[PDB]
C-alpha cells in the first residue's frame, strides 16, 4: 500500500463531503461541508462537543470517546510548503485516491466571498489534473492531507478547493 488501511479508517464521510478522526474524540473537517441547524453530530448533541471554526477549518473535539480503536496522530499547523503531501481522497463508489501534492504557501484568501486561512499546492498526478481519475472533484472536500514526520504520519490540513484547470489545489490549516 501507500498509506496504511487504519489510516484510511480515519476518513469518514460528513455533511456534503468527509472528515478525519485525528484521535479517539478529535474531528476535523472543512466548514462549506459541515451540516448547519442540527442538535447534533454522530449522534452526540452539541453540549457534548466543543465545536471551533475558523475560515473553513473546522475541530469538534467530543466528550464521548469515539473512535477509541485510534491513536491520537499530529495535527500540524500548516504543511511543509515545497514538500509533497498526500490528500487521501475516498470516493462515494468507494475508491480510495491517494493524490500526490507538492505544497505552496500559506496565505490568506477570499474565496467564492468566503475567507480562507488556506495553503496551495500542486498535484503529481499528470500534466494536468483536470477531471475524476487525476484529481479532485465535487464532494471531496474535508479530505485530509498528511505526510511522513519521521516514522509517523501526520495530517497538516483538509481539502477546500481546486481550480478547474485541475493542477492547483488547497486545504484548509488551522
Ligand atoms: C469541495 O466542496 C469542493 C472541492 C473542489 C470543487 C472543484 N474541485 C475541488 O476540489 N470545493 C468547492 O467547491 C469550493 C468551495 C468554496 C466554498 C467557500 C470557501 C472556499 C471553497 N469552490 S471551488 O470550486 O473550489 C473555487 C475555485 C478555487 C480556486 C482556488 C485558487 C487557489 C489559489
Amino acid at each position: 500500500h501507500h498509506a496504511p488501511p487504519t489510516l484510511w479508517s480515519r476518513v469518514t464521510k460528513f455533511g456534503s463531503g468527509w472528515g478525519f478522526w485525528v484521535s479517539p474524540t478529535v474531528f476535523i473537517t472543512t466548514t462549506h461541508v459541515v451540516p448547519t441547524g442540527v442538535k447534533e453530530f454522530f449522534g452526540e448533541p452539541l453540549s457534548s462537543i466543543a465545536i471551533h471554526q475558523a475560515g473553513e477549518f473546522t475541530q469538534f473535539r467530543f466528550s464521548k470517546k469515539m473512535r477509541p480503536d485510534l491513536t491520537g496522530m499530529v495535527l500540524e499547523e500548516g504543511c511543509p510548503e515545497g514538500t509533497v503531501c498526500s490528500v487521501l481522497i475516498k470516493r462515494d463508489s468507494g475508491e480510495l485516491l491517494p493524490l500526490a501534492v507538492r505544497m505552496g504557501a500559506i496565505a490568506s484568501m477570499r474565496i467564492q466571498g468566503r475567507l480562507v486561512h488556506g495553503q496551495s499546492g500542486m498535484l503529481l498526478t499528470g500534466a494536468n489534473a483536470k477531471g475524476m481519475d487525476l484529481g479532485t472533484i465535487p464532494g471531496d472536500c474535508g479530505a485530509p492531507y498528511v505526510h511522513k514526520r519521521g516514522n509517523d504520519w501526520v495530517v497538516c490540513g483538509v481539502h477546500a478547493a481546486a481550480t478547474k484547470s485541475g493542477n492547483t489545489v488547497v486545504c484548509a490549516v488551522q
